This record gives C-alpha cells, sequence and structure tokens, in this order.
C-alpha cells in the first residue's frame, strides 16, 4: 500500500529467491540482521536512493525490481479528464510562445501514455527545432490549420505538409519537429505518445 | 523478403536450435529430407495452415515463431495518411446508421495501433451496446458534442457524460459502449486503440 | 487440422473487426467472396497456403503470427518430465554429442542439452556466432576449455567440474575439453 | 553513490520533460524549490528517501523503477563464470543444502542452484507455493521423488539420475530423495 510496504514485500521475496538469510544480507550492507528484518517489517521508508542502489546491487538486481509498480488510479478500469482540468506548459523562446501544451488524461496504469493538444503558434518552418526522438511510438492528428512536419536527420530532414484531418505515426527514436505551414498563422494538433 | 523466404530462414534456425538434422525433422512430418531441405531453400510457399501447424508442433513452437514479423511500411520511421485516404465502415442496425468509423493511419510496425474518428449518430443511450473489452488499452477524445459513456458490467454499468474536449483512458478488457448525450443529436470522438 | 484452423478462425475475426472491416471489405482486398472469408472464420481455413496467409496478414496490417494461435500446452498440471532413456541425440559434428533434455511448447526458447565434449584440442575449438537468447552452463564431468568474444583474440577460461557459466545473447563462444584430458561433459541450458 | 543518483538524474529529467513539466511545476507539486529539482537532475538526488521517491514517482504518474537505472553490467565481454570453490550456501532448512551457482545482474531472474536433498521421506516433502518464473531441473545424483500440483492429492514422479523436468510458474512442488535411498542431488535453474 506504500513505497515501504511495497519494498518490504519485494525485498523479502528477492532475498529468499537468492537463498540469503537476514544475516547474510546484513553482512553485505553494513547493518545488523535485525535492521534487515525491520526493512521487511516495513521500516525501510527512510532508506536513501544511494542505499537502495546498494541493496539492489548486493541482491544482483535493480531498484525497480525491489519497488512497487506505479499504482492504480482507475475507476473500474477507466479514468476521465474534463476539459477544464488540463495542465498547460508553454514552449517559449525569447519571451515568445511557439507551442502551448494542453495535457490530456494520463494514468499510472500506462505511464508511457502522454496525450496532448498542441497549439502551434509559429508559422516559420525555420523555427522547427528537432528533438532527438522518443523512447516510444507517437500518433498525431491535425485538428486545425496545416502543419509543416520535419523528421529524421536534422541536417537533411525529410519534410511534409499535413492539412487538417491528416494523421501520422512516428516510430520510437525518430527525431522530429513541426510548425504551422509557412505564413498560415497557427495550427493545432493532438499528439499521443504511447 | 517474402512469407516463404522468411519461413525458410526461421525454419532452419529453429531446427538447428533443437539439434535436428533434415532427416530427423523429415521423419516427423511424412516427408523426405530433400523436401525439408527445399523448404529451407525457400520452397515452402504452398504449405497449408494445417501443415504449418504440424511443423510448429513437432518443433515445439508456434506458427508465429516460424513466420516473419508484419514488415516495415514506414518512410524513414514515419507514415502519413491524408484526410481523403481514410477507409470507412458504418455501424448499422435495421438499415439505420448508429456509428461511422473513419479509419486513420495504421502501420505494420505497430499492428495494435488502430486510431479512428467515430461519428456517433445515435443520441439514445439505450442504444449503447456493450462490447466485451479490448486486448489493448484505449485513449478517447471528444471532438464534437457530448458523449454518454458506459463501462464495466453491461448489467449494472458505470456511466459518465463527456463534453467536448474531455479525454478518457479505458484499460484492456474493460467492456464499454457509448452514444451521444440524450437528445443532443450527434457527437464525434477520436478513439486510439494501442 | 483442428487447432491451427480453429485458432486462425478466431484471430482472423478479431483482427478484421478490430480494423473495422466487414467480410465484404476484407474479401474484396483478397480477391475472394465474402462467403469465403466467412468460411475461414468458421474454421475452414486449413488449406490456406503460407503465401495466402502472408497476403491476409498484409491486408490486415499485421503478421501471420498474430493471426495464428500460440504453441499448445503439453504440460501435466504445470510440469513435464523426461526420463534419461528418452533423450534424442544429434552427434560441431563428430566431436560433440548432443543429448536433448526436456522441452515444452509453454516455453519454446528453453533448449537444455547434455553436451558430450569429445575433442580435447582447444586449437580446433570452432566458434559459433552467438545465440539469440542467453545460456546457462554447468560442467558435469571433466574440465572444459572455454573461449568467447573475438575468435581472433578470445577471452578464455579453464573450467573444472562443477564450474558454472552464463553467456549473454549474441556472444560468440566455443569449448573443448582441456588440452589432453580426453573428454568432458556439460549441461547447456539455452533459455 | 554514483550510478543510482546519476541514473535517477537522467531519468527524472526525461520523464519530467515527457509530461511537459518545467522545474517550477514539478517543484511546486513536491513542496520543493525549482533549484532543488535542478540539483536532483544534476546528480544530487542520492539522499532522497524511499518515501520521497514514491512521491516524485506519484506526481510523475509512474514508478520508482521507471526513474531508476537497470541493474548494472557485471559481465566480462558477455560472460560470467563461477568456479566450484566460490559457491555461497544456505542450508526446507536442514534437509536441503543450497549451493548457489553463477548469477548476473544482466539476467536477475536467473537463479541456478545445486540442491543437496538430504531427506528420503516423501511423507515429509513440504510444498512450496510456486515460483514467479519457470524452473528447469536435472537430477545429478541419486533418485528424486517429486510431487506437484495440489498438496492434498499431488501428481508424483520417481526421477532417476539424468532425468530432467520443467515446472511452470506458480505450480506448487516438493521433492525428497526416493524413500530410503538416503540422499540425492539436483540442479535447479529458476529463470
Ligand atoms: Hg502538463
Ligand atoms: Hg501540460
Ligand atoms: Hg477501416
Ligand atoms: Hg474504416
Ligand atoms: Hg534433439
Ligand atoms: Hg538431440
Ligand atoms: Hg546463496
Ligand atoms: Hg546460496
Ligand atoms: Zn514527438
Ligand atoms: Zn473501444
Ligand atoms: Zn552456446
Ligand atoms: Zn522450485
Amino acid at each position: 500500500k506504500t513505497a515501504s510496504t511495497g519494498f518490504a514485500e519485494l525485498l523479502k521475496d528477492r532475498r529468499e529467491q537468492v537463498k540469503m538469510d537476514h544475516a547474510a544480507l546484513a553482512s553485505l550492507l553494513g547493518e545488523t540482521p535485525e535492521t534487515v528484518a525491520a526493512w521487511e517489517n516495513g521500516e525501510g521508508g527512510e532508506l536513501t536512493l544511494t542505499q537502495l542502489g546498494r541493496i539492489a546491487h548486493v541482491l544482483g538486481t535493480s531498484i525497480g525490481a525491489l519497488t512497487p509498480p506505479a499504482g492504480n488510479d482507475l475507476d473500474d478500469g477507466v479514468i476521465i479528464q474534463m476539459p477544464d482540468e488540463r495542465p498547460i506548459l508553454k514552449g517559449v523562446r525569447d519571451n515568445v510562445d511557439y507551442y502551448v501544451y494542453n495535457c490530456l488524461v494520463r494514468t499510472k496504469r500506462a505511464p508511457s501514455l502522454v496525450p496532448l493538444v498542441v497549439d502551434v503558434l509559429t508559422d516559420n518552418p525555420d523555427d522547427a527545432k528537432f528533438n532527438s526522438g522518443h523512447a516510444g511510438n507517437e500518433f498525431l492528428f491535425v485538428l486545425e490549420g496545416e502543419i509543416h512536419m520535419k523528421w529524421g536527420d536534422k541536417e537533411n530532414p525529410k519534410e511534409a505538409l499535413l492539412p487538417t484531418g491528416a494523421s501520422m505515426f512516428v516510430e520510437e527514436h525518430v527525431p522530429h519537429a513541426f510548425t504551422a505551414a509557412k505564413g498560415t498563422g497557427s495550427a493545432k494538433l493532438i499528439a499521443v505518445n504511447f
């Protein structure tokens, strides 16, 4: 139910898995057997990131293997966000907005799902600044106006115009950048990273 | 480059993996060693689904392990669909349309990605017919009007109203159904199964 | 068949519905009638060729593997045993005998072997090019001379009885018995 | 530390950027200053407690594991060896001795053991409740009496030297040496 109960359980499981008793694990970590027992009784909440790294190391695993998954924030399998709930970040250069990011619903049950409405306020394709690609795949859909999309190698990009209603898939690790089509003022798209 | 070259390569790999020569594999399948060799030389294109099932069985694996992945239809990591390319299926009951499905971009590199614009033509929540849930997760976003969403157990559903701009996540295997809000005529949403 | 065609029948239907194609839509793309597509979804797809399956998977934007069922279940309440008398052998030809241990469709990548290592000249060790998966090894009898990495300048280890080893996916490796000791035996578990 | 804090630093930044939060946004949600969040992303997060990490992961809609680096690499060009003299032991207490074979951070679920089985009374076999992963077993010495499934009415097998077995994830099982044969030995590979 918490980081430390989650840890207590996963710690005990791993330790038993590798056939160590409290004393063996304690001897590897500069603690008493009693202290290791306390962790497994849910008293590990004040362990530091550094100490957790050492525990994972001596158990031949990662901190992730010893900590609980993200958790469940769903309501019988669903989560809903109303339109006046959306968080917003602005893409700014020299106190000029280039993008506004309208954050749509997210869930701990699918952490890589990041959907956004992007207001695209630059209509100078020169302004497009390449990222370096995502860990995951991405789906885009043009809601308003027309997008000038660039992808691949920032030095010699591939480019395309996407009118309203166009849809696109960008594979993991593919660098990309976009603005509105030259001189057309502004555009809007939905981007779903997953 | 084809089903049969893909198979030829995967067949040889598996057979070598389990330490069988052509003769051993041939003796399990009612063929000569030469025939099995021919398959590995790319001559398996006329093998039936049934015969493939038997080959997979005797090799202790699945037909999928012996056939190539979906393939690559991307253009330097991307695929784009223009708005007048979209395929359409209609949800019809007694020659009355309830839904129109406007199929957005798909790719063999991520087969479970199925994005749709759904025109919702029924505004009677009684008309909502539950599916039985998806293999994958689903993201929804209301583009026009207002949606009456139902989910969970069809006998005692959970329900919510989603106005324009609302967004929603439905976990794998969660049954759901939707119409437009009662009496409001019609609505439109984007649904991204992934 | 029953399982392949019945499994194909169910997954075909699921996938078709998933991409919002009715029988008529799918049938047209394949040059078939809707009744033919219906017949496949009724379990009558057993005579479809590998090439035809490739085209169905293509039009459905997916793979043959996605439209076909997993390997079956050959376990007896979660377990499968192999008795020592029941091992298949393949004799890296004449100087290694491969005694195949238990395998299961529920974990097709698991391939455990007892390898009889009959060469004791490390100079003749022949490097493979690496496995697709990891490997665990345990020296059962004798003493093994293991080589790995770059065949031109390999890492090496002399491994007495009871030694154990892990070889990561794609790492080239070779073994012989230790120079002049005759023969050795290991258990190799590819997983 | 270096690796945990440096790894946290990089993944924190990636995730923050991914969900479109600047330092100030993240800092406010955590009751911290933006300079503090900047300091973490500069490798100064080593003293963060398990509880504080839980809250950072919570606000970022993810897990601690997603914000922390994988287990390191302890391999020598793709390989790790363990010599027979180097086995850790745990003595299912007094009648099983567990001799730990080679393990690696590159495959943390791989736990191979030599199990010395010192009880030869099948009546006393104690059932575990099943593993999280699969298991491969090979009878090294003697003869094993294996039980599995329902402890109330188990499936059983007498397994002579050289027998091999696969036990699927979550299947309860127990073993002793065969009645009155004294002792036995197997290699168990959990993977
Ligand atoms: Hg945000
Ligand atoms: Hg935002
Ligand atoms: Hg369609
Ligand atoms: Hg469609
Ligand atoms: Hg074999
Ligand atoms: Hg064999
Ligand atoms: Hg141990
Ligand atoms: Hg041990
Ligand atoms: Zn992107
Ligand atoms: Zn759905
Ligand atoms: Zn090998
Ligand atoms: Zn076990």
